[PDB]
DNA sequence: ATCTGTACATGTACAGAT
DNA sequence: ATCTGTACATGTACAGAT
DNA sequence: ATCTGTACATGTACAGAT
DNA sequence: ATCTGTACATGTACAGAT
């Protein structure tokens, strides 16, 4: 009941979806078409809508869209970067419109992202119908972010991605553990889909900095979000409704509210809660473990699970098991103890942050 | 335990599967290769394996294989034949065939026939054509006898025809997303090769959904994991095998059952699987009651003379126009008999 | 004259609105 | 409960290219 | 266009554990 | 008797090479 009302608050409004989507699709079209022009390195790039808005778990407002401009790259070989599972050098065998980004067979991420970014910056300059500018580049981000003032503020991450169609990299052989949940035929079909490499683009100052790419599975997560039940009719017009997405929304909101108040939580992001709930959906595969009348209990066990990840400093990438998003190398003890105490306080005092 | 023992008897042998398949595949690849690699009107024909062997519900022996040679044909107009549901006239290479199903089948049949004659490493002949069949049937003697039905089909890539709009009622079983996706697949037209002497009979084709039935047979649970290595086993296919066996044994003994075929059984269990979508209703421990309610459903179809085509609902497969009332009453007494005496027929 | 990338045309699950 | 806008998959038409 | 190579589904088969 | 784990076999989807 309390949580039913929070969900009502988080529910997007069709009126807002219309206005935001009409603007967003205009810009994204125009950008996509410029990538196709003339002697552009990005000709043939294709569009893939990803993230919460397209999974129907975007909350509060339709004010952040994520879009992938993906480029298929044939005849590619990878060098895993220092056994991290998730980061790769991209190498070319033949000796090519990406030639300007080559650094002797090695494909530079930051060179490629700069050119991409330069092109985007130029196209929005020439947009005069709507109020749109290009955010100052954020370190670690694979994206060129647009700020649209639709009056209302809207962010769009244009994510640049390489598309390889070969089999997924060895480091993912043991990830995506959906066999007892969505099953083996689904797993096989998903792993026949391409995989994607986005620029890591860190500024830490370590070797291969600007030639390191990160694996991306936004497309797989989108499929899973919209096909999330052991039963094929889960959440369908002739099936039973579950509370899996509603639990994701509530946890997303807990993090947003908290992250909005306390800058100690800067190391945390929603992909952390998205990853945690993929594990919970694997742990509890049955649709009856997500009955809408047990929303309280399902949300409480998701919190219990997240707390245990924070305390044990272990939250494995759903697709790359050896990659721990909560390692001390990425988020230190005190950042995690701080969020642990904040969650545990909301848990045990009526979730007062839901009323802000 | 009775029925468990029968299903052991009906189980194909890995050795038999290997020898039949390697001989079948040899023939089919060669016919398929002639269809294109020789300047013929079927140059774009592609192979699609269908039926019980490829759905893993073949029983007793691997001795009957069904193959579809499908041909993409664009911008066809369909016209429904006297509101039959399932039979259509086709209008607009193939110029030398209103696209007459008979005329096209015959050249197709002529091509296979010539090719079979030039096969010298397999004992294979072409069966005499049956009025009623969309098929060119090969008889292979690998010592063991094996039938192959080579089924000519047109492939249309538009919306399924109106008569199916109410068909495929999987919504509460496999769901609306599977139904939508299946209906994005192409649909197929095979020759209605009757002899009845009725009106447009030579130019009529029939809708085929073997490709859709294959997916359903191999994706049959309400849970995605049904019958997978990390899921539970269900006894859905086992019931199909048991009901197919009962019919096969009955037909073998009674000439009165000539009008019945396995497709009747297949259609009935599709309705049952829709009626009882829950995987727990097809629990392996309950194989007996599951089979018995299949029997009871099939007898209710006979009693009421009503067994609608699972994809074309106004097409009654048990209409008087197709199976006489006497034939259905005969099958009813025989099934009721087996049912109430522990299936004596399963021992012979 | 035919060929074909681009974009319209069609249909429907998802979920908000009434 | 029904009505309805957006997203998305797939089929097709045609201006502009060959 | 046409074909092999790859990966894993669907099976059968049998021994050791239950 | 059934269950589990490994071996053994064919079918099928699709990437990539020619
Ligand atoms: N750190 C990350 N590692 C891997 N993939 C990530 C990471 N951050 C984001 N992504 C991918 O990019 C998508 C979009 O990122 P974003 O941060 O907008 O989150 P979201 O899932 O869209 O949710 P929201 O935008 O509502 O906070 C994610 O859904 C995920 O697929
Ligand atoms: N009367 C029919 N109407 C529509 N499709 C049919 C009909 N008869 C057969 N088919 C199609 O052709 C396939 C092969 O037919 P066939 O008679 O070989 O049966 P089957 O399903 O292969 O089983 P079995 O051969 O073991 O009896 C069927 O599964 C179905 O897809
Ligand atoms: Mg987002
Ligand atoms: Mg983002
Ligand atoms: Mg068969
Ligand atoms: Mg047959
Ligand atoms: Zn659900
Ligand atoms: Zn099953």
């Amino acid at each position: 009941d309390k949580l039913k009302k929070v969900l009502d608050k988080l529910r997007l409004k069709r009126k807002d979806i219309s206005e935001a989507a009409e603007t967003v699709n205009k810009v994204v079209e125009r950008l996509l078409r410029r990538m196709q022009k003339r002697e552009s390195e990005f000709k043939g790039v294709e569009q893939l809508n990803t993230g919460s808005y397209y999974e129907h778990v975007k909350i509060s407002a339709p004010n952040e869209f994520d879009v992938m401009f993906k480029l298929e790259v044939p005849r590619i070989e990878l060098q895993e970067y220092y056994e991290t599972g998730a980061f790769y050098l991209v190498k070319f065998k033949r000796i090519n419109p990406l030639s300007h980004f080559l650094e002797g067979e090695v494909l530079s991420a930051t060179k490629m992202l700069s050119k991409f970014r330069k092109i985007i910056k130029e196209e929005v300059k020439e947009i005069k119908d709507i109020d749109v500018s290009v955010e100052k580049e954020k370190p670690g981000s694979p994206a060129v972010t647009l700020l649209i003032r639709n009056p209302e503020e809207i962010s769009v991450d244009i994510i640049l991605a390489l598309e390889s169609k070969g089999s997924w990299p060895i480091s993912t052989k043991e990830g995506l553990p959906i066999q007892g949940w969505l099953g083996t035929k689904v797993r096989t079909n998903l792993r026949r889909e391409p995989f994607y490499l986005v620029p890591k683009n860190a500024k830490d100052g370590n070797s291969f900095q600007g030639e390191t790419w990160r694996l991306s599975f936004s497309h797989t997560e989108k499929y899973i979000l919209n096909n999330h039940g052991i039963e094929k009719t889960c959440c369908e017009s002739s099936g039973a409704k579950c509370c899996r997405k509603e639990c994701l929304k509530l946890m997303k909101y807990l993090l947003e509210q908290l992250k909005k108040e306390f800058q100690e939580l800067d190391a945390f992001c929603s992909y952390h809660v998205k990853t945690a709930i993929f594990h919970m959906w694997t742990q509890d595969p049955q649709d009856s473990q997500w009955d809408p009348r047990n929303l309280s209990s399902c949300f409480d066990k998701l919190l219990a699970f997240f707390l245990e990840c924070l305390r044990t400093e272990k939250l494995d990438h759903y697709f790359i098991p050896k990659f721990n998003l909560f390692s001390q190398e990425l988020i230190d003890r005190k950042s995690k103890e701080f969020l642990s105490k904040k969650i545990e306080y909301e848990r045990n005092n009526g979730f007062p942050i839901f009323d802000k």
